[PDB]
């Protein structure tokens, strides 16, 4: 129903496309099928070579915190954790660092970053942590910078997952072992998404990935309107490849492809894993595609366009003239692949300190009745296995960080489970960072780290230790992983119990939370014995040494929440995860654009901590809001260009031009130096519009007491537009826009009204 | 009475302290005498009653031999065992001086330390052997001297313990009487039946050195000797200790060491402890009862004045009247026995952490090295054992005596043993922490499996998947033991056996580190070529990791040596080392005589695995040029107190402790690295049934460079070359050929020569 436009190279890949075209033009049918389907190798996936032309096997490798399965590398903080920095410089630098390590391990294509699938419709999503903000605008800037940093290191990106992949449950990878297939049991969950919602929420971050020059995009496991993502013509050929003007390849999820012919006709470029994983995740092209070309049902012109999309990245990143080194680790594992591993160390100086700065910039202060910052306390108590090592080793949970037992004390939660985890060379534990600082103050320190419910004597030891401590730290965690959603907000392990004991025996409890998402702390958050509360997300290998300096006030906290923290799972979008045994499971996105905070705002629900909330050790006062209509500029800077239709198109201009700039002033009005994330929210007029939508942020660094700084927010045409289902285009409405500036999504003291002319 | 109580006279250094003590005691009522000589209730292990009228406060008596126990704000020092392994006199003294400063700043008058030859080492299974030092009278004696000296130099009176022949914990049998039913109705204490020669040449040796250093008090033991209780043994206390050793200080009971009012008063006891403390459950035989014994004529008032004078001598000698200790603020008894709140004081001084670390670095003993040590810069490191990290319940979770955690709990690094000799910790620097630190400096990876390998799901699989790819795997092992029990055998604590099976199965470069209270069984793996090195680190206190890692990486070469013998089997030691019996009067017959630890091995031609005095370095040393200088003698001027030990060569001017000659030898560093060497001297004294050889000297040369030489020197005292004549009741230098041997261990003695006296 929607025809596949041919690739032409767009803006920045013109010469790379031309080499890709000339190379493909000399290929046999048997060669075209080789490069478009996966083969057996050491990496997550591997394209077939075209050996007659000197095109090698491309190594495709997970994942969104760095190369997975690999020794000799670093464990970076997750996307969640960089999001909470609200710092553009760090978002870029992390991706550049990941890229360096991908390149040096010999990866051609990184299966990274996550750029808005999952976006955040449900805060229970098992792999929400792999992405960044539950907000299209901020997820969009984060995705732009993440793709830029990876591509600038010389690795091709595969941005994922396209699209509306918002729950793990019933995602239902294609699996066929013993002749019984997943198709005989249950189809994938189907996101039924209206067109306005697709344009204004889910496509937004992908447009940014495309503009930043993402080389490839991964389709998703879910169906959309009862059509598989990997063979959805409206999705791939029309929305992605026509409207977003995407010039790269679509890569299948591993078990994302369910058929041979529709996938070919409808926009898929690469079948993965192909012959990897014994063929059990389907092997629908390869020789079957040769047959389909030669027997006439799939055209050779169509398949050539797939190969050109694959080769465009190869030539634009200069992998022909500067090939990556060889890839030496078996990341698949026996019995699936029998193959020894080499060894390579790629950790560069500077990487560890970068990982620590992202942790120190993201730790988010939620409550502080005056216990923080610490001074030089003499007697410190520490609770929870989250304060120390996994008792079986940092990497004991295996190549996907998901094979340890349900009750294992996994230690500090530095990453989540699944394809987006990575190995850690060590873990810097909160306990050891705390002890180091205790020794400097000549203090004492003791930690109870066992399970408080099941270890003989643990409850007594807690009761004897806590009453004489000046401060007691409670470390809590909540592991989640790809493949399942969290059943609710409950804390992991014995957390509930550690809290019940902590508040019973101590009056100065400081809680620290390592987590993949929102958790339930309602029983304790208003207890006056809990004097402070911090969420550190998934900080990677520098867990303790990033946190402790914030606790002791060497650096004031400046992280803010990148999603909403509701009091109950009941306060979020209804039917966040659908559980059914129907053969055709359905998820209807009837909420439309109202997910996360925009659902809270429209329903008049008050969260415990709102989107964009974080405390500091000082306070900031906002003043002098200026809307400068004189400060406009053409968009010149993008790597690639969309073909997104809009009403004000004149043949030269762009949906992404800056049409005006907004300024405000902040003043440090407390007693310490501190950083501040300023945020700008826009109320677009129209019917059934979000109360307010984030459209800017700007983080001021280390503003001294009594000093002032100007904060600046460039507003693009698209930032102030709506999508017209009837006209099929973006337009700026006439009407009153409200513009608000402040320190969180509910704390906005500056406001003004803009009416277009 | 056959053995009468001599009166105190103040001896050499306590003359004026004795006169102030006598001044005060002379003014005392019978009620006041009885108050100061018996324990009362308070915050410390024991408290003497005040003499309120004369301004004598309560004296705080506080455990223990690693520093003040049950107390926050202090440091956890290494155990005696550990400092013995240094063979370093300087560290022996400095350790006790620091414990001293901490005792004193915490408010302590009398420290229940050090342990100076009870237990000595008759059995390597003794649950509290680790509190002491060497299994050898000479070396124990030198360490006791210097420990008493350090503690008394700091301002705390010492109570050296345990007199005497207290060589097993089993059936030590404290006196306990509660609800009308007493330990006397169940079983008497084990009886150490010791002949006179053995008492003089073995068990009294360390105690004579403790006396000469000015130990202010001595504690008697739980054992009976020849079926008479130590705390009321007249031959023991009045004759051997107060007459022959000329002891001028007080005798304090063990807690539950006193079994009677009257014989104890007559036969040498000076202080009853704990008295009214511990609910009077441990006996309370004096107090009001002694007041009655004096008033009604059974016990002489003058005997009791002597006891008070002995107590007060220390108070005045150490200047506790003009420089009182500050108040003692911690409840170290525990609820429900004592319901009282604790204050807080911090006495940790800069410098103390480094000293503790230095003792650890100097004691770690290298027993095997096929090439794997020192490490260079390994890139992938595996670590096994909960001994590598924290007690999962907290460093102090095991309570005020380090003995109240479950039999199966993961106690983390064994930094001290259990019982009255332990102490709390402000933190523990774990081996894993310190290794990680070094791993990060080298851009390496590191991973530890620290769960119980037998009983945690997935633990054996994690060990199997982690080990094969490591460049080096460290396995940490431990063996807790405590006061009140003897170890049943040499087996490793916890899952040690299983961790060793796994480690040699999956790795070819295993380095084993043992934290232990004594010898353990590693026969199954010590000869496995995959075990490329083995170190024993004893009980290193709070600086466990950071004392160890610099040795392993070669910043410092190891220089510790075993302070006891490591046999292949328990069956190779002195038989009947621990007696087990339900007889009412259990007997232990010391029929081996002076032949314990290495003298037993040497006499019976038994080859130990690792001998007494053994320890490798990262370099080798060559011995040469043995010289016996008969002209380098000197009179003993410098002891704090004098014994009255009779000897045949007495002329009115001279001493048993004169140096009569001096021996010299030369070491040369003959390998490729700088290193320190502990040189040792052994003498074969001629006569009937004499040890093959006996340690009589040691000297540690620090940081000898490659190709350099240094002279080692061994002053030989008259007593070092004497025997006890049972017939004549005196020490004498026998006629005959004495062989003098010098070298690097008790079985690596390349230089020898012969000395003949007439
Ligand atoms: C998954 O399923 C959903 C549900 O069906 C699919 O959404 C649909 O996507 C379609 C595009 O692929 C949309 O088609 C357009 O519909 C326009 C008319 O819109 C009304 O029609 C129906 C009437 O029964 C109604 O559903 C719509 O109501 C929704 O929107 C309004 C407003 O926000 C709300 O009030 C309602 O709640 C509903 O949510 C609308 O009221 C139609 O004008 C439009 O026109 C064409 O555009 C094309 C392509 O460029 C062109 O060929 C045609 O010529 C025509 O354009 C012409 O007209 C305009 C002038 O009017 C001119 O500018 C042009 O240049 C040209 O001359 C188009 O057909 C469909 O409405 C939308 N439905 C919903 C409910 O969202 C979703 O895409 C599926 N996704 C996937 C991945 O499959
Ligand atoms: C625990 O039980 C043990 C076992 O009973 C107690 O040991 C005993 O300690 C006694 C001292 O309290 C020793 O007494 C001396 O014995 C001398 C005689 O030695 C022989 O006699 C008996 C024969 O039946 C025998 O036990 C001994 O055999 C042992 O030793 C030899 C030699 O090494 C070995 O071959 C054997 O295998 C045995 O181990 C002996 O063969 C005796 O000369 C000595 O002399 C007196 O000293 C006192 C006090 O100062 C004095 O009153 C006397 O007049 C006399 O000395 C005078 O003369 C000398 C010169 O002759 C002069 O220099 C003096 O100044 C003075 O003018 C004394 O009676 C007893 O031998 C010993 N037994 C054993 C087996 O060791 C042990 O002490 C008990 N411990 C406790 C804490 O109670
Ligand atoms: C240390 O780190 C360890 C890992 O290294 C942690 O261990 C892992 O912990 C996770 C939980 O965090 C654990 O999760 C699985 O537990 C069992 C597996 O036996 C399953 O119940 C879980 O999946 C279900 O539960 C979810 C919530 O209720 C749900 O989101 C999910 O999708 C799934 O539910 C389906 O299954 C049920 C029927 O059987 C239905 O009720 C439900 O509707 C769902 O139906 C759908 O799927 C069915 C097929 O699966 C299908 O038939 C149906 O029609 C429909 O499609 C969950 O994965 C891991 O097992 C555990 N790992 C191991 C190895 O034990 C550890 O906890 C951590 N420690 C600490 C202290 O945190
Ligand atoms: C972690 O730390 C904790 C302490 O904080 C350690 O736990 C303690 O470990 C000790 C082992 O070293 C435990 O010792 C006792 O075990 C039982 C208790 O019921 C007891 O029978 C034993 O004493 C007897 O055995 C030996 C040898 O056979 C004798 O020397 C001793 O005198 C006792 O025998 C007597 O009784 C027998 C008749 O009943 C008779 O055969 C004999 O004749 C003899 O007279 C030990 O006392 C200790 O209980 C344990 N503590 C607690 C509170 O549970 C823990 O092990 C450390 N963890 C690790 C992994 O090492
Ligand atoms: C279809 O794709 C497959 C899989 O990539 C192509 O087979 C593979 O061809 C490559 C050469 O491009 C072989 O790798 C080379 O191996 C040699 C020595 O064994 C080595 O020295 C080179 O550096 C290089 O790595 C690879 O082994 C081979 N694998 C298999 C299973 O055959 C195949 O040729 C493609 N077909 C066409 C028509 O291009
Ligand atoms: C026999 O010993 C008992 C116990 O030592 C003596 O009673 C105690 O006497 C002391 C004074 O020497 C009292 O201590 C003081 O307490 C006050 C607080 O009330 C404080 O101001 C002082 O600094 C000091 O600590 C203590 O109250 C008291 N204890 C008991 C249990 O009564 C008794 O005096 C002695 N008998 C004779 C005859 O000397
Ligand atoms: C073309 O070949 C394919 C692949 O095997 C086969 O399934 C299909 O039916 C063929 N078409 C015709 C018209 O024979
Ligand atoms: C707060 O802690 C104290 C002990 O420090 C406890 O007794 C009190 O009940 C606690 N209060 C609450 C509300 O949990
Ligand atoms: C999804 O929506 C259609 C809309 O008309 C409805 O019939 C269906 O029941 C809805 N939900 C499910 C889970 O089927
Ligand atoms: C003296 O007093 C003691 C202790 O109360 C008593 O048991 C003993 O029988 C008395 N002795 C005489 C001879 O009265
Ligand atoms: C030494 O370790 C290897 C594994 O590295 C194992 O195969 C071998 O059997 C071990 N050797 C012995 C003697 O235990
Ligand atoms: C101990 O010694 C004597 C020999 O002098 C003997 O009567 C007794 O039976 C021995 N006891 C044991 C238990 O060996
Ligand atoms: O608890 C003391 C134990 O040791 C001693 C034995 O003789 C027994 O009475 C008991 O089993
Ligand atoms: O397991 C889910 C992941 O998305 C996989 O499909 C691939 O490794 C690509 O990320
Ligand atoms: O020093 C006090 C303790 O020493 C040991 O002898 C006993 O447990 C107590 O007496």
């Amino acid at each position: 129903q929607w025809p596949a436009p041919l690739a032409n190279g767009g803006k920045s890949w013109a010469s790379a496309f031309k080499k890709a075209k000339a190379t493909v033009t000399e290929m046999t049918v048997e060669e075209l099928a080789n490069i478009t389907s996966g083969v057996i190798g050491l990496c997550s996936g591997v394209t077939g070579a075209v050996t007659r032309l000197g095109i090698p096997e491309f190594c495709l490798q997970d994942g969104p915190i760095g190369p997975r399965g690999v020794h000799g590398s670093s464990q970076f903080p997750a996307g969640l954790t960089v999001a909470a920095t609200w710092d553009r410089t760090l978002m870029y630098a992390r991706a550049r660092g990941m890229g360096q390590e991908f390149h040096d391990q010999g990866v051609h294509l990184a299966l990274a970053p996550v750029t808005g699938g999952p976006l955040g419709r449900t805060p229970l999503n098992g792999r929400g942590w792999e992405g960044t903000f539950a907000d299209p605008y901020a997820c969009g800037e984060a995705s732009y910078l993440s793709v830029k940093g990876l591509t600038d290191a010389g690795v091709a990106t595969v941005s994922k997952h396209w699209i509306a992949y918002e729950q793990e449950t019933s995602r239902n990878l294609y699996i066929d072992i013993d002749g019984v297939s997943q198709a005989d049991i249950q189809l994938p969950i189907s996101s039924n998404v209206d067109d306005l919602t697709m344009h204004e929420l889910y496509m937004w971050s992908f447009a940014e990935a495309v503009r930043a020059g993402t080389n490839h995009i991964m389709c998703s496991y879910n169906r959309i309107n009862n059509t598989h993502s990997c063979s959805n013509a409206k999705g791939l050929n029309q929305l992605l490849k026509t409207e977003l003007n995407f010039q790269g390849g679509v890569v299948s999820n591993w078990g994302g492809q369910w058929d041979s012919v529709p996938a070919a006709e409808n926009g898929l470029d690469v079948a993965m894993p192909g012959k990897g994983f014994l063929g059990a995740l389907g092997d629908f092209w390869g020789a079957t595609l040769v047959e389909l070309i030669n027997n006439g049902t799939v055209s050779e012109d169509l398949v050539r366009d797939k190969a050109v999309r694959i080769l465009t990245g190869y030539y634009y990143l200069g992998q022909d003239t500067n090939p990556p080194p060889p890839f030496v680790y078996n990341t698949i594992g026996a019995p699936t692949l029998n193959a020894t591993s080499g060894y390579r160390n790629v950790r560069k100086p500077g990487t560890a300190e970068l990982i620590k700065e992202i942790g120190s910039a993201s730790v988010t202060l939620l409550k502080n009745t005056g216990s923080l910052p610490l001074k030089h306390p003499q007697r410190i108590a520490v609770l929870g296995n989250d304060a120390t090592y996994n008792v079986l080793g940092p990497n004991a949970c295996g190549l996907a960080n998901s094979a340890c037992d349900i009750d294992n004390l996994n230690g500090t939660l530095t990453t989540g489970g699944g394809s987006g985890s990575a190995l850690s060379p060590y873990t810097i534990t909160p306990l050891e960072a705390l002890q180091k600082r205790a020794i400097e103050d000549n203090a004492e320190i003791a930690a109870v780290v066992a399970n408080s419910n099941t270890t003989t004597g643990a409850e007594d030891a807690i009761a004897a230790l806590l009453p004489d401590a000046d401060v007691t730290f409670v470390f809590l965690n909540r592991y989640s992983e790809e493949g399942a959603d969290a059943p609710d907000f409950s804390l992991g392990g014995d957390g509930d119990n550690l809290m019940d004991l902590a508040v019973t025996y101590s009056s100065n409890v400081v809680v620290v939370i390592h987590t993949t998402g929102v958790v339930d702390i309602e029983k304790w958050a208003d207890n006056p014995n809990v004097t402070a509360i911090l969420v550190a997300y998934l900080p990677g290998q520098e867990a303790g040494n990033s946190l402790v300096p914030v606790l002791y006030g060497d650096v004031a906290p400046s992280g803010k929440l990148p999603w909403t923290w509701g009091k109950s799972i009941d306060d979020y979008v209804p039917n966040g995860v659908v559980y059914t045994d129907a053969y055709s499971p359905q998820s209807n996105f009837t909420e439309g654009v109202f997910i996360d905070y925009r659902w809270f705002d429209k329903m008049g629900i008050t969260p415990r901590y709102e989107f964009g909330f974080g405390l500091s050790y000082t306070t900031f006062t906002y003043s002098n809001l200026i809307v400068d209509h004189g400060r406009w500029a053409k968009d010149y800077s993008s790597v690639m260009e969309t073909a997104e239709p809009f009403a004000e198109w004149d043949g030269t201009n762009s949906l992404y031009d800056v049409i005006f700039t907004v300024f405000a002033t902040i003043t440090n009005t407390g007693n310490l130096t501190g950083s501040e994330v300023a945020q700008l929210y826009i109320s677009i007029p129209g019917d059934n519009q979000p109360v307010r939508q984030l459209r800017g942020f700007d983080k001021i660094k280390d503003l001294p007491v009594g000093d002032s700084a100007v904060v600046t927010f460039p507003i693009r045409r698209k930032d102030v537009s709506s999508w017209s289902v009837v006209d099929q285009l973006w337009y700026v409405p006439n009407g009153d826009f409200l513009i608000s500036v402040g320190g969180s999504s509910r704390d906005l003291p500056l406001n003004t009204t803009w009416t277009p002319h």
